[PDB]
This record gives C-alpha cells, structure tokens and sequence, in this order.
C-alpha cells in the first residue's frame, strides 16, 4: 500500500504493542509486591522510569494521530507534503520510547527471577541470549532509521522519486517487528515467574 496507509498500519502497531506492554508492567508490578519491598535495588528508580515513558509514550501516540489524521485528509486532497516525512520522525520517538519500556521490563523480570529461580534451567539461559540478540538487533535498526531521517530531513529527492521515505518506511517496519519480538519473549518470561509466585 501507499506510505500513507503503510504509516496508519504502524502505528497502529504500536498502539497494539503499548497495551500489551503495559499488561507487562503491571504483570511485573504484581509479581514484585509478592516477592521484594520495592525500596532497595533500583525499584524505585525503576518505578519512575516506568511512569515517565509510559506518559511519554502515550503523548507520542497523540502527536502520531494528529499527524496521521492531517495527512489521510491531504491524501484524499490529491495533497502531501512534508507530512510524511514528519510522521516517520513521530513513529520513530514512539519506537524508541517503547524499547526503553521493553528494557526496564526486562530489567524487573531479571531481579525477580534471580530472586526466586535459580541460573538457567527451565529456558533461562536461552531466554538472555535471545533478548540480548534482539536487543541489540533493535538498536542496530533504531540506529540507522536515525541516520536515514537526517538523511530524509537533509536531502531534496524524498517525495520526487528518491528512495529514502521508501527505506526509512521499511527501517521502522524492522523494528516494529522486532519490538513485537522482544515483548513476546518478555510474555514468556513473566509467565515462567507467575507459575512460580502466583
């Protein structure tokens, strides 16, 4: 589809990642009331952190619609302009704000389970390869969708016929699917706890 619409389907993505993330946070939350006080070993810390990307998150969203709504309207104009661009900047610091949420996830459920598991057994030891792997494949593609929407927002061929809206589209489709990745496997590892702790 158009890049106007390939842009509706991410973030509507991220919306359906958002919820999902933060059934996770409440999942660890609940976990750690049972288990640890939460006023020593960066709980607090963690805490605060939690609560300012989650706003941080959610207002990235709003500005993501207003900027989507603005440009489905200018599509059916027979319009377009530096909208489209602008709107793979907002889903980019919506991307970026959403892996800082999925590392503190994963942050909490490491505390807990050195906690109240013992080393590798039971998937563990898989389990930190994998998120180290998609960890980093994520920062490597976070890395070059910056670089690209420099690029996009310093070159003149974007919208007359260069490739770069095109990658850049594709970047951040990458790292969607990633992140999708990388929540299912924070799932995984909060289940193992709740069989444990709940």
């Amino acid at each position: 589809s158009g890049i106007v619409q390939q842009q509706n389907n991410l973030l509507r993505a991220i919306e359906a990642q958002q919820h999902l993330l933060q059934l996770t946070v409440w999942g660890i939350k609940q976990l750690q009331a049972r288990i640890l006080s939460g006023g020593s070993g960066g709980w607090m810390e963690w805490d605060r952190e939690i609560n300012n990307y989650t706003s941080l998150i959610h207002s990235l969203i709003e500005e993501s619609q207003n900027q989507q709504e603005k440009n489905e309207q200018e599509l059916l104009g027979g319009s377009g302009g530096s909208g489209i661009v602008q709107q793979q900047n907002n889903l980019l610091r919506a991307i970026e704000a959403q892996q800082h949420l999925l590392q503190l996830t994963v942050w909490g459920i490491k505390q807990l389970q050195a906690r109240i598991l013992s080393g590798g057994s039971g998937g563990w030891m898989e389990w930190d390869r994998e998120i180290n792997n998609y960890t980093s494949l994520i920062h490597s593609l976070i890395e070059e969708s910056q670089n690209q929407q420099e690029k996009n927002e310093q070159e003149l061929l974007g919208g007359s016929g260069g490739s770069g809206i095109v990658q850049q589209q594709n970047n951040l489709l990458r790292a969607i699917e990633a992140q999708q990745h990388l929540l299912q496997l924070t799932v995984w590892g909060i289940k193992q706890l709740q069989a444990r702790i709940l």
